[PDB]
């Protein structure tokens, strides 16, 4: 199976798989059962922003999410990612719906990774920033129901012609280039990601969420990963 | 055939195809016969640096090359690249040798492209920086004789075990991700590239040169493009 | 007197000093009488974005301005800025009103300057980005009526408690650090600036405009530079 | 007195003030008596590179130092800098010698600070990079014996005409612009710094070291802070 590290914006509480009884943000290391969560006061229909940061010296994966006019939510987990992920990875965004649903619209996505070696300073870096997504966004690998270009946005899950979100949907977008997160000569490795999202639902119970993830380069959507599995995991182990 | 825009660091004067009678830097638009050249005082065995810049407002492709302790050489050509290249391209480095030879070693390579739309500011960007190249540089598409990892460098053309450059060699490295240089909503598009190189030869007449190029995404080395054709063009038209 | 290079967003046509008979964007080199202008379809009450770019190889100062859902306006002028400005400068934003008035609100401002020498690659750079302005923005030198912190914005000219713009006002904001735009070893120098603005007026004839400018480090608002002089020039010569 | 946070590259072991019995890297919070140290295999006459990183979510100040062909040394300390430093600070480099001496040459210095608010994404940033220092580096506040321009470098402490380091010297360089490290709306604040240095001595016992520091904006060299006090502290408390 794939190897997944993710920060989840989980909109629907699945208490039998360890979710708290409210929408939450979480850090997922090879399991949908988060290693750490924090309460997230998700706002239906408002544009929010999530930030994810990590470096190989501190070995702490941290995330912060907020909305304008509102307090933030944050979560952190101590994990050496070089012991979890391979040296080369792909990065992406994933989202899903099940019998409960919501739009999983991405309005912007940015990412910066750095590998500093011991050669004279010696910086190696990758950076990308999307503030619009066109109909043929060639530097994105779209998987499942993910589409780009509708209103210049990235719609991770299926949305009908009228704008209504559909249930039983799963979609992901991965940056085309592989990303180097470890090197034998690296003295410090770091990454930061930011994305802005619009989660909207006609219902009082939206589902299922959006995640920023890092995976083996050949990662694909696991069979049956709609709903609670967020398009990331093949089961709830 | 491929569509090529390139800045050439041409070390060997081929006067019958329009080269001046000395090493030179040139701007190549769909032909090895440069649209513009400038004299280049190439130094055998020294590390040099080339810079390339362009934006869609000014529509002028410019380049500067220098060595420490030395004056620079520069060349510019007015060209609307949106009338030459497709909307999506790949960027790369190419080099060749023929009966005359030289090492075509790249020590660093950086690139930044930006597409600013008319939406609130609205920046879209790609940036990469290589200051080392490992044995398995997965974000580089290596073509021909190009290799990475020998002394942490990118060797565009073949070098023997002892370090001697080989003749009749051609190699290229392209960044893995496609690059977006035009968009219908873009109000300004720009790119800048920098690379550091070491051209060394045991001979008084090194050949053939190194080029930074932009091409259709599916670009490949043209058959018979060793020597004077710089791994970029199928003929000298 | 000060030495000023500016890109003006001129909202009021002063035909006796060479302005065209409509709102326009212009490039100003040591005079309020622009060396080059282009028609600007200014929209009262909408947030717009201006971009300014320049490099020492091409020696062309260019600007583009737009609004969402609208076409852009652009202007360019060939000028070697090293022949106009001193080696060290300050950069800023200026605005004014006269008997006619408007708000001159800045919502964001970013700037990047680079000096690349001939030493191994050798990059020198300054970058700043403001997306909010607090009450005590210590890295900004505020001049005249300029204030920060009202709604997290930079108000270049005076606005009343109720939000109405006031006439006969002039204000500027300069970044605190001096900026290096030339060096004897520089092989390429470049700068880019972006700002987002909101110009609103209760009147059918707003005045007078906003400009991005570059000046001697000790630049101050010239006496009597309200209205048509944009807080930049001491007279209309 | 000033408020100082610093990462010290301490070349001389002063055991009575808590230094370990070997050259070391340390994190200093309001005292020359480091809160945390690690052994540093300092190499006389070789160019080395230090990296410093911090963010307000993790609240961990970390540093790594290395030389080409050598292993790194690293140190980390959990500290909420918003509880130590004021909201606005200046950043700089400091160095000293006493009866024992060394050159404290800086070859490059870069710094990036970011304040991300909860407004739509909302990035605020400062970045500077020096790869050369000229004779009149106006964006640097030089203090004490610090000079720029000799071989394009920043010499923190006094060096004679012949190149010999002098004892009883203290010098600092601070970036001219104040830096904003906290804001009421900031959801994440971060900074990273890098500098390359050349510490050389004719003696088997070099002294005293170089530090990257953050201080109140009006920070000045404390009286009698030569030698073991690194130009940062007024005493050894
Ligand atoms: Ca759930
Ligand atoms: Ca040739
Ligand atoms: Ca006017
Ligand atoms: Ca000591
Ligand atoms: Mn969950
Ligand atoms: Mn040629
Ligand atoms: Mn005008
Ligand atoms: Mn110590």
């Amino acid at each position: 199976a794939d190897t997944i590290v993710a920060v989840e914006l989980d909109t629907y509480p699945n208490t039998d798989i360890g979710d708290p009884s409210y929408p939450h943000i979480g850090i997922d290391i090879k399991s949908v059962r988060s290693k750490k969560t924090a309460k997230w006061n998700m706002q239906n229909g408002k544009v929010g922003t999530a930030h994810i940061i990590y470096n190989s010296v501190d070995k702490r994966l941290s995330a912060v999410v907020s909305y304008p006019n509102a307090d933030s939510a944050t979560v952190s987990y101590d994990v050496d990612l070089d012991n979890v992920l391979p040296e080369w990875v792909r990065v992406g965004l994933s989202a899903s719906t099940g019998l409960y649903k919501e739009t999983n619209t991405i309005l912007s996505w940015s990412f910066t990774s750095k590998l500093k070696s011991n050669s004279t300073h010696e910086t190696n870096a990758l950076h990308f920033m999307f503030n619009q997504f066109s109909k043929d966004q060639k530097d994105l690998i779209l998987q499942g129901d993910a589409t780009t270009g509708t209103d210049g946005n990235l719609e991770l899950t299926r949305v009908s012609s009228n704008g209504s979100p559909q249930g039983s949907s799963v979609g992901r977008a991965l940056f085309y280039a592989p990303v180097h997160i470890w090197e034998s000569s690296a003295v410090v490795a770091s990454f930061e990601a930011t994305f802005t999202f619009l989660i909207k639902s006609p219902d009082s119970h939206p589902a299922d969420g959006i995640a920023f993830f890092i995976s083996n380069i050949d990662s694909s959507i696991p069979s049956g990963s709609t709903g609670r599995l967020l398009g990331l995991f093949p089961d709830a182990n």
